[PDB]
């Protein structure tokens, strides 16, 4: 029982959208790409709608493509961007060229939210761990959370996104020179010192720069982390820099919550093996007067198994495709 479509333009791009989705008008400045706001005839709501650009291009494109769908079909998650409608006004797989995505329309990102009162930082950290609790159990990782990536509504409700298009300024040391999934976890600890602060807490220039001012808070790898770099060229640079202290937490972020500023130095260590995961850090006592151990859920287990397949751009079309068809829409 297919639904009717309605074509138009809008800024050198054509939309055929099911005519329940009506008053289409572009969001961004194409930061996020193609995508409209909305009202949503079923329900009366504002919604989000994303046309993929060229998603079958090339059988990296068409990978992508599946993927992307295929993670936002997982999500089912009150901090995590859920998928509320995916459709495409092909009616037959031999004509399936384009994507259509829709999603609640976000209020604001946390870059457009002065520094917050302790409180606030409480409660949007709160969320963000909760998500990653979620996302982490079903063995995703984000690798990209930063304050874009972060959206907001005015309920100060949160919601883990990533729209795609510095990262550098909030990414973990380890996977910056190649050296899991608390990865995220130091990312979260960037983010939550910026919202104490109200600056960048590591705004390197590049690489180097932004390695050079991560150690001169954390202290440059001692032996115990440095029995366990494999890569060569890795340990010989550590080696070579000049040994700077680990600084105490307490002299950086003077007349911060002492509660927020034990959680960053839970957070922010050099050592991935010693950083605490979103499951411990929402027991961590900052979040008090938030933590739920009853109602912070994990996620179904999810099939990445496709990740370490090689197949045609055709290929990847048809799963895509089905994955389209089997979309069973959310209450
Ligand atoms: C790293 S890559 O391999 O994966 N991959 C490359 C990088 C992007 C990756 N994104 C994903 O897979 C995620 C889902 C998977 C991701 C996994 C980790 C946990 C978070 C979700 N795609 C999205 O998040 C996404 C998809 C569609 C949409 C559509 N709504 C909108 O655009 C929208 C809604 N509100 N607004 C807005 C906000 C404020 C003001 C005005 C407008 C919008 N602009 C938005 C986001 C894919």
């Amino acid at each position: 029982e297919r639904p009717t479509f309605y074509r138009q333009e809008l800024n050198k791009t054509i939309w055929e959208v099911p005519e329940r989705y009506q008053n289409l008008s572009p969001v961004g400045s194409g930061a996020y790409g193609s995508v409209c706001a909305a009202f949503d005839t079923k329900t009366g709501h504002r919604v989000a709608v994303k046309k993929l650009s060229r998603p079958f291009q090339s059988i990296i494109h068409a990978k992508r493509t599946y993927r992307e769908l295929r993670l936002l079909k997982h999500m089912k998650h009150e901090n995590v961007i859920g998928l509320l409608d995916v459709f495409t006004p092909a009616r037959s797989l031999e004509e399936f060229n384009d994507v259509y995505l829709v999603t609640h329309l976000m209020g604001a990102d946390l870059n457009n939210i002065q520094k917050l009162t302790d409180d606030h930082v409480q409660f949007l950290i709160y969320q963000i761990l909760r998500g990653l609790k979620y996302i982490h159990s079903a063995d995703i990782i984000h690798r990209d959370l930063k304050p874009s990536n972060l959206a907001v509504n005015e309920d100060c409700e949160l919601k883990i996104l990533d729209f795609g298009l510095a990262t550098r300024w909030y990414r973990a040391p380890e996977i910056m020179l190649n050296w899991n999934q608390t990865v995220d976890i130091w990312s979260v600890g960037c983010i939550m010192a910026e919202l104490l602060t109200g600056r960048t807490l590591f705004p390197g220039t590049d690489h180097i720069d932004q390695l050079k001012l991560i150690l001169r808070l954390v202290g440059t790898p001692g032996a115990e982390l440095l029995k366990k770099i494999s890569s060569e060229s890795a340990r010989n640079y550590i080696q070579s820099l000049a040994q700077m202290p680990k600084m105490n937490f307490a002299n950086v972020f003077i007349g911060a919550n002492p509660l927020a500023v034990d959680l960053l130095e839970k957070m922010l260590v050099l050592d991935s093996d010693k950083r605490i995961t979103a499951a411990q850090a929402l027991a961590h006592a900052y979040f008090a007067q938030y933590h739920d151990p009853d109602d912070e859920p994990v996620a179904d287990p999810y099939d990445q198994s496709f990740e370490s397949r090689d197949l045609l751009i055709d290929e990847w079309k048809s799963l895509t495709y089905d994955e389209v068809i089997s979309f069973v829409p959310p209450p």
